[PDB]
DNA sequence: GCGAAATTGGCACGAAAATTGCAATAAATAG
DNA sequence: CTATTTATTGCAATTTTCGTGCCAATTTCG
């Protein structure tokens, strides 16, 4: 809530950015922005406008984001520029044609979906439809598929066809079981995905755990598919799970050293820190004894994203 | 203090991987 | 029945991301 934002208002702000911050939002919606203007709120604190616009572009940068914007669509731009860089060029793209009015592509809706509209489960997009399911008790580990409950639409022509009827029906079902064993390898191909994902993000899916590594590599030579076709099969097809409902490309995560997603990585470092501490490369050996092998640069730019302004300026 | 080893960050390049465009084959519809 | 264009699998090329290596710039220790 408001208690959270507040605590860590002080960690990173010093000056009048914390006075300010503190005092800044006592205007919001519940739906967690303002009513007022900056040019309000500039005369009522006797601050002026190049302090106040100044600072509540960082303060939406502290979580939980995107506090204080007033735009539904600030808070979505800010989504993606501090969230989803990566995609950020199509995100931002999807947004202005929705305002215009528009239609949106089957994965364009399904990208737009892991956005927030304003602070406990409002979302923008929530799909109609979901092409699997997975779900764990303490009993593990259910995948329902979709295509299990369908069958071939018998088209007209074979509703028609009885205006050699027996060779007729030969033919039609020689079709049919054709079509509906392809069908069958198309979605078990999807229960061999699952089945082998869920052994390594078990924890993610559950509850505590973090997003483990995995390639497609790794995943298409376990089984006949290869990264060509399997890279199609997790865009286009979406899942539902215990926590959220993920595009099942978010499932797939690069590894560092012996592990490690980039996020479980960022964490350790910051552990870590927790004058005389170690600076950088000296830090690194600290891992490699861990059992994770890394380089004295690469723990540079993971100090960098999360605030470490120096380990040797930590001594100061 | 002076010199050598270093912390840190940059420009980037390289490697491992992922996504999209291309072509070939199996298929369906129309003439 | 044959031909054209229709979609899916497999392959190749390109772009994509993430780490790391070295050198330069400012620093610390012997």
């Amino acid at each position: 809530e408001l208690e959270e934002l507040q605590q860590n208002i002080k960690l990173e702000l010093e000056g009048k950015e914390q006075e300010l911050a503190l005092e800044l939002l006592n205007y919001l919606n519940e739906k967690g922005f303002l009513s007022k203007s900056v040019e309000e709120i500039s005369d009522v604190l006797r601050c002026s406008v190049e302090e106040l616009e100044k600072v509540r572009q960082k303060v939406l940068r502290l979580e939980p984001l995107g506090v204080c914007s007033k735009d539904v669509w600030e808070f979505l731009e800010l989504q993606i520029e501090e969230i989803y860089p990566e995609e950020e060029e199509i995100l931002k793209k999807a947004l202005r044609d929705l305002k215009r009015g528009k239609k949106l592509k089957p994965e364009i809706k399904g990208k737009l979906s892991r956005l927030r509209l304003f602070p406990s489960a409002e979302k923008v997009y929530t799909f109609a439809k979901v092409d699997a399911i997975i779900e764990e008790e303490n009993g593990e580990f259910f995948i329902y598929l979709y295509e299990d409950f369908i069958d071939i639409d018998l088209n007209e022509e074979y509703w028609e066809l009885y205006k050699n009827l027996q060779k007729e029906l030969k033919e039609a079902f020689e079709r049919y079981e054709s079509i509906r064993k392809v069908l069958d390898i198309r979605r078990r191909n999807l229960r061999k995905v699952l089945e082998k994902i869920v052994e390594r993000q078990k924890d993610f899916l559950t509850g505590k755990g973090s997003l483990k590594p995995l390639t497609l590599r790794e995943v298409s030579s376990e089984i006949g598919i290869h990264e060509s076709t399997l890279s199609r099969i997790v865009n286009s097809k979406y899942v539902k799970t215990p926590v959220g409902t993920y595009s099942l490309r978010t499932f797939f995560v690069r590894e560092s050293a012996e592990g490690l997603t980039q996020g479980e990585l960022m964490k350790l470092i910051k552990e870590i820190v927790e004058r005389k501490p170690y600076s950088d490369q000296e830090i690194a050996n600290i891992l490699k004894e861990k059992g994770f092998k890394v380089a004295r640069r690469t723990v540079a730019k993971y100090r960098e994203m999360l605030g470490i302004p120096s380990s040797r300026e930590r001594r100061i």
